């Protein structure tokens, strides 16, 4: 099949031929995961680190301001700031990074392997920490930038360096995807009853599971007072409306293992072909809009009152991006967000 040497050389040949090709896409062309592709760099310009998240994550704090990158297939979220304040749960399975800038929810159980990369650029070095999941798909990346404290880099790598620089990566076949039930098999009245009774928006996943519903399926069955379809193009328009007023918003972008959040206004917006982009000094968002299959306005009750969000999904029903109004927990959402989010007409 492939040795890692062969894979690295195949990869570099592709890059010579097509430098627009990002690692994620190169891996797919080479019939491997991005994680395997990165593992082929070990001994060249990468070092394998121990998957010791409770040691690694707080240590990223020593690097000073960084850029954190979390993405899914259709949307990329890049946020600048220091990697703090980190907390990791007692059982090691949940991590949080809480601050005005870097704002993360980390689901550590699926985090498999991590590499420190120090890549040579034309008279330069780009340093990053890159995490991959049990299928080798990227989870989360942290890039050093101009303001980073490079002095902390070598000691961090030394501290966390794995004993076995293999390099080959160990992966697992995904868990059974439960067959989805058809809408008619869901108890719509009970789901609607529980939806109306929601007390905490964090309790929403449990509600879906209680009734065996997929997320878009629940939205279809919830009724218009709770959830309505929107024209897919309205998402970009809401961003444009939000930039005009300077309204603070929250932008959530995640995958199965990591969710990254921006809180604040958005300012500089740009279309380039089907890419819709936020291009602000501390936050970049890159959204491949043709990847949006469905867009929903969603209303959920809670102890703090109704919370209104917009939720965009791909055609596999997975979330691309979610928008909320800025609010501190315990607060109601702001009227200006609620108006904006309601201002677009349902399908």
């Amino acid at each position: 099949s492939h040795s890692p040497a062969e894979l690295y050389r195949a990869w570099q040949d592709l890059r010579a031929e097509r430098p627009q090709l990002r690692a994620r896409d190169a891996a797919a062309l080479l019939q491997v995961s991005e994680g395997e592709l990165v593992a082929s760099r070990v001994g060249i310009d990468a070092v394998r680190l121990r998957p010791d998240w409770a040691a690694l994550l707080p240590a990223l704090g020593e690097l000073g301001p960084i850029m954190a990158l979390t993405r899914n297939e259709h949307c990329v979220h890049e946020r600048k700031g220091p990697y703090r304040e980190v907390t990791v749960s007692a059982n090691g399975q949940m991590g949080l990074v809480v601050s005005p800038d870097i704002d993360l929810r980390l689901f550590l159980g699926g985090w498999n392997a991590v590499f420190a990369i120090a890549e040579e650029t034309a008279r330069g070095t780009q340093r990053s920490i890159q995490v991959f999941d049990q299928q080798g798909v990227a989870v989360h990346k942290v890039f050093l930038a101009e303001a980073s404290d490079v002095r902390a880099w070598e000691p961090l790598v030394e501290r966390l360096r794995a004993a076995e620089q293999d390099a080959v990566l160990a992966l697992h076949e995904p868990r059974a995807p439960a067959a989805a039930l058809v809408d008619a098999q869901i108890d719509a009245a009970a789901l609607r009853e529980g939806w109306a009774a929601l007390k905490d928006t964090h309790h929403f996943h449990a509600l879906l599971k209680k009734h065996g519903a997929q997320r878009t399926q629940a939205l279809r069955l919830a009724g218009g007072e709770w959830a309505e379809r929107l024209d897919n193009g309205d998402l970009a328009k809401l961003f444009e409306a939000a930039a005009e007023s300077g309204l603070p918003i929250m932008v959530f972008v995640g995958n199965a293992h990591c969710i990254q959040i921006h809180t604040g206004p958005v300012c500089n917006l740009k279309w380039l072909d089907d890419w819709f982009n936020v291009l602000d000094p501390e936050f970049n968002l890159h959204l491949k809009t043709t990847g949006i299959a469905e867009l929903w306005r969603v209303r959920k009750p809670s102890t703090d009152g109704i919370v209104t969000s917009w939720e965009a999904f791909d055609p596999d029903g997975e979330l691309i991006v979610q928008l909320f109004g800025a609010r501190k927990p315990g607060e109601p959402e702001r009227d200006d967000w609620r108006e904006l989010a309601e201002s677009f007409k349902a399908l």
